[PDB]
């Protein structure tokens, strides 16, 4: 417990503040990165699941990758309010050890080729629990940095927690072709050209790394509905929460979907070998986009951006085999552009919402607008994660009813266009 914590005063900070804050920042970043690794796990397990003994339909796999985001987008609003109670250490220790549950469990189901779809539901859920660790890891570290250094630190904290998608989607398809836990009896299943596939690996790998990050959480970290429900009801928390759906939502959605979509249209290719550039270029462009959202205009960048997500989305139609050039590289490039503008906008829309909530709602109110803005950020991120349920669920429900991704893709055009015209009109 840190009694007497006043970090604003340059003296206290420079002498014995910034070192506490920095340590807490690095522990916080490792736990967030792993939480994202676990959160988006299914995105690279499902592409392999039917290769291992299972017989799951396409709509089922897409439902699996889209399912976690339903549990994460709903638990962020409680997780944020959970930190000023147990402390951002005991609630990092706890909120990080309970991921061992779905990791060790998912390592178990994947071995049994007779296990029911119903079990992978509750594992998709419990896996989705580690997407609420963003809200709590973002609430917790703010106290550690001066009211005028919370820009850089939050940027590093969230901005690296993101990277965990990109990391997991690269560690996981690389480790399965190595019998690391064969001494424990982990099933491996042979495939063309010597490929032996132990697919519990991609799930049991994180049990050690999550342990270490739990102990360091217990060792190195320090414990230091009222106005929120007000801030919510204003009818401009909604047309804004929508734009962060089309940006951040479509970094999550495409993160869960892209591996699998690129499996159905192009079975002859090996996507796990290169599905990760997406989420990586995504995080980088995101935190790059945050920096130019206030250095070249807020609304401007979001606009010119959505124009590019709409043009990319329409461009997607000309690559799918059958309804256009059945070429993979073009499909890929267009998806990279999709991730790029998704992250770029994902930032451009956040600093925008900021300078429209500590601005338009700072005139009615100089330290009380900070509250409303904050609450609006919590909401918008939480209702920003339920876009990672939608996109792969629409690829699912399009491949199910029609066999094609076209039925969902058109909805994506319509969405990006309406979004463009709504950035146009109001803001």
């Amino acid at each position: 417990l840190l009694r007497d914590w006043k970090p604003e005063n340059p003296a206290f900070w420079e002498n014995k503040g910034k070192h506490i804050a920095r340590r807490n920042l690095w522990i916080s970043v490792s736990c967030l990165l792993l939480a994202f690794c676990v959160w988006m796990l299914f995105s690279a397990v499902t592409v392999n699941l039917n290769k291992i003994g299972f017989n799951f339909t396409t709509d089922q796999l897409f439902l699996l990758t889209a399912l976690p985001s339903v549990s994460g987008a709903l638990l962020r609003v409680p997780y944020s309010f959970m930190v000023p109670i147990f402390g951002g250490r005991r609630w990092t220790v706890f909120s990080t050890a309970i991921l061992i549950i779905p990791c060790v469990w998912l390592g178990i189901a994947v071995q049994n080729p007779n296990t029911p779809f119903g079990i992978f539901i509750v594992i998709a859920l419990l896996c989705g629990f580690a997407g609420a660790n963003f809200a709590s890891s973002m609430g917790n570290i703010s106290f550690f940095f001066p009211k005028a250094k919370q820009g850089s630190a939050l940027g590093i904290n969230g901005g690296l927690g993101n990277l965990g998608v990109s990391v997991m989607q690269l560690v996981a398809p690389l480790v399965i072709f190595v019998p690391v836990f064969a001494f424990l009896g982990v099933n491996g299943v042979p495939q063309a050209d010597g490929s032996v596939m132990s697919l519990a690996n991609a799930a049991w790998i994180w049990v050690p790394l999550l342990a270490i990050a739990t102990i360091a959480a217990w060792s190195g970290m320090n414990d230091i509905i009222a106005d929120q429900l007000p801030v919510l009801q204003r009818l401009h928390l909604w047309l804004l929460s929508l734009l962060y759906l089309a940006t951040f939502g479509s970094f999550i959605g495409f993160s869960a979907g892209f591996a699998m979509l690129a499996k159905t249209q192009f079975p002859d290719v090996n996507i796990l070998r290169l599905a990760f550039f997406g989420p990586f270029i995504g995080a980088i462009a995101r935190s790059v986009g945050g920096a130019i959202s206030d250095k070249f205009g807020g609304v401007r960048v979001t606009l010119i951006n959505f124009i590019f997500m709409a043009i990319f989305s329409a461009l997607l139609f000309l690559t799918l085999p059958g309804t256009g050039s059945g070429n993979f590289i073009a499909f890929y490039a267009v998806f990279m552009g999709l991730f790029l503008t998704a992250g770029l906008g994902s930032g451009s829309t956040f600093q925008m919402i900021a300078v429209i909530f500590r601005q338009i709602t700072i005139y009615r109110a100089h330290k009380e607008a900070v509250t409303e803005t904050a609450a609006a950020l919590g909401f918008i991120s939480a209702i920003g994660a339920v876009g990672g349920f939608f996109i792969p669920q629409a690829f699912g429900m399009s491949l199910n009813m029609t066999g094609s991704p076209v039925g969902a893709m058109k909805v994506f055009l319509i969405f990006y266009i309406v979004c463009v015209l709504l950035t146009w009109l109001v803001y």
